[PDB]
Formats: C-alpha cells, sequence, structure tokens
RNA sequence: AAAAAAAAA
RNA sequence: AAAAAAAAA
C-alpha cells in the first residue's frame, strides 16, 4: 500500500456564499443584509 | 496498491451561491437581502 | 492496482445558484432578495 | 487495473440556476426575488 | 483493464435553469420572481 | 479492455429551461415569474 | 475490447424548454409566467 | 409628452447566425468551420 | 416631458453568432474552427 | 424634464459569440479553435 | 431637470465571447485554443 | 438639476471573455491555451 | 445642482477574462496556459 | 453645488483576470502557467 | 460647494488577477507558474 | 410544462 | 458569412 498524495476527507463541507466582484467606479454592498 | 493522487471525499458538499460580477461604473448590491 | 488521478467523490453535491454578470454602466442587484 | 484519470462521482449533483448575463448600459436584477 | 479518461457518474444530475442573455441597452430582470 | 475516453453516466439528467436571448435595445424579463 | 470515445448514457434525459430569441428593439418576456 | 416604454434604437443591428439544435444521441458540430 | 422607461441606444449593435444546443449523449463541438 | 429610467447608450456594442450548450454525457469543445 | 436613474454610457462596449455550458458527465474544453 | 442615480461612464469598456461552466463529473479546461 | 449618487467614470475599463466554473468531481484547469 | 456620493474616477481601470471556481473533489490549477 | 462623500481618484488603477477558489478535498495550485 | 431557492453569523 | 483574442506578473 503506497499512496503518493491522499487528502482524504469524510463528512460534510459547505461553502455557501462565494462572490467575485470587480467594481471600479462604484457604490457597492457585497453580501450585505441592510435592513431599513 | 499504488495511487498517485487521491483526493477522496465522501459525504455532502454544498456550494449554494456563486456569483461572478464585473461592474465598472455602477451602484451594485451582490447577494444582498435588503429589506424595506 | 495503479490509479494515476482519482478524485473519487461519493454522496451529494449541490451548486444551486451560479451567475456570471458583466454590467459596465449599470445599477444592478445580483441574487438579491430585496423585500418592500 | 490501471486508470489514468478517474473522477468517479456517485450520488446526486444539482446545478439548479445558471445565468450568463452581459448588460452594458442597464438597470438589471439577476436571480432577484424582489417582493412588493 | 486500462482506461485513459473515465469521468464515471452514476445517479441524478439536474441543471434546471440555464439562460444566456446579452442586453446592451436595457432594463432587464433575469430569472426574477418579482411579486406585486 | 482499453477505453480511451469514457464519460459513462447512468441515471437521470434533466436540463429543463434553456434560453438564449439577445436583446440590444430592450426592456426584457428572462424566465421571470412576475405575479400581479 | 478497444473503444476510442464512449459517452455511454443510460436512463432518462429531458431538455423540456429551448428558446433562441433575438430581439433588437423590443419589449420581450422569454419563458415568463406572468400572472395578472 | 408622456411615453411609458420607449426602447428607441437607431442605426444598424445584425444577428447573422441563429441556430437552435437539439441532438440527443449524436456526434454534432454547430457553426463549425472544420477545414481539412 | 415625462418618459417612464427609455433605454435609448444609437449606433451599431452586432450579435453575430447565437447557438442554442442541447446534446444529451454526444461528442460535440460548438462554434469550433478545428483546422487539420 | 422628468425621466424615470434612462439607460442611454450611444456608440457601438458588439456581442459577437453567444452559445448556450447543455451536454449531459459528452466530450465537448465550446468555441474552441483546436488546430492540428 | 430631474432624472431618477440614468446609467448613461457613451463610447464602445464589446462583450465578444459569451458561453453558458452545462456538462454533467464530460471531458470538456471551453473557449480553449488547443494547438497541436 | 437633480439626478438621483447617475453612473455616467464615457469611453470604452470591453468584457471580452465570459464563460459560465457547470461540470459535475468532468475533466475540464476553461479558457485554456494548451499548446502541444 | 444636486446629485444623490454619481459614480462618474471617464476613460477606459477592460474586464477581459470572466469565468464562473463549478466542478464538483473534476480535474480542471481554469484560464491555464499549459505549454508542452 | 451639493453632491451626496461622488466616487469620481478618471483614467484607466483594467480588471483583466476574474475567475470564480468551486471544485469540491478535485485536482485543480487556477490561472496557472504550467510550462513543461 | 458641499460634497458629502468624495473618493475622487484620477490616474490608473489595475487589479489584473482576481480568483475566488473553494476546493474542499483537493490538490490545488492557485496562480502558480510551475515550470518543469 | 416548469420551477426554485436560500441563508447566515 | 464570420471571427477572435489575450495576458501577465
Amino acid at each position: 500500500e503506497i499512496v503518493y498524495k491522499s487528502p482524504v476527507v469524510s463528512g460534510d463541507t459547505s461553502p455557501r456564499h462565494l462572490s467575485n466582484v470587480s467594481s471600479t467606479g462604484s457604490i457597492d454592498m457585497v453580501d450585505s443584509p441592510q435592513l431599513a
């Protein structure tokens, strides 16, 4: 038994929010829960 | 048994929100729950 | 048994929301639940 | 048994919402549940 | 048994909503459930 | 047994909504359930 | 047994809604269930 | 002077190549200039 | 002078290549200039 | 002079290559200039 | 002079390559200039 | 002179390469100039 | 002269390469110039 | 002269490479110039 | 002359390489010029 | 003929 | 009838 690279992962992995935003001249809110 | 690259993953993986946004001249809200 | 590249994944994977948006001159909301 | 590239995946994969939007001069909402 | 490229997938895959939209001068809503 | 490229998929695959829309000067809603 | 390219798929595949729409000067709704 | 929706466009608009192709079990090339 | 929605565009707009392709079990090339 | 929404754009806009491709079990190249 | 939303853009905007690709079980190259 | 939202942009904006790719079980190259 | 939100931008803005890629079980290269 | 929010930018802005990549079980290279 | 928020920027701004990568079980290289 | 979703800290 | 492109540090 020889394994050279084994990143074994068992279970749950959750990356829920992924945003790539480029905004050169801007007013911007990223993932913002603004209320009232 | 020889494996050279084994990223074995068992279970659940959830990437729910993925946004690529380019907005050069803009007012912009990205994944924003603005309420009232 | 020799495997050179084995990204074995068993289970559930869910990428629910995927948006690619380019908006040069814009007011824009991306994946935004604006309420009232 | 020699396999050179095996991305074996068993289970369920769901990419529900996929939008490619280019909007140069625009007011735009992408995947937005605006209510009232 | 030699396989050179085997992306074996067993189960269910569902890409329900796929929209390619180009809208240069526009007000536009893409996959938007606007209510009232 | 030698197979050079085998993307074997068994099960169910459903791409329900596929729209290609080009709308240069426009007000447009794409896959939008606007109610009232 | 040598197969050079085998995208074997067994089961059910359903692409229900496919629309190609070009609308240069337009107000347009594509696959829109507008109610009332 | 009151206009409710005016997507006025003046000039030239050219959508030269528009193809809607559904091909369930197929080898297919779409708008492909294969040479030799 | 009151205008409610005016996406006025003057000039040239050219959407030359528009293809909607669904190909469930397939080898396919889309808008591919394969040479020799 | 009151205008409520004016995305005025003057000049040239060119969306040359627009492809919507769903390919569940497939080897596929999309907008690929493969040479020799 | 009152304007409520004016994303005025003057000049040239060019979104040349726009591809929406869903490929569940696949070997795929997207906008790839593979040479020799 | 009262303007409420003015993202005025004058000049040239070029979003040349825009790809939305979902590939659940796959070997895939996205916008890759692989040579020899 | 009262302006409420003015992200005025004059000049040139170029977002050349924009890719949104979801690849759950995969070997993948994104915007990779692999040579020889 | 009263301006409430003025992110005035004059000149050149260039966001050349923008990639959003989710790859749960994977060997992956992102924007990698691997040579030989 | 009253301005409430003025982030005035004149000149050149260049954000050349922007990558958002989520890779749960993986061997991965991000913006890596690996040579030989 | 369809759908969906989500989330969070 | 077309096209394109790019890039970089």
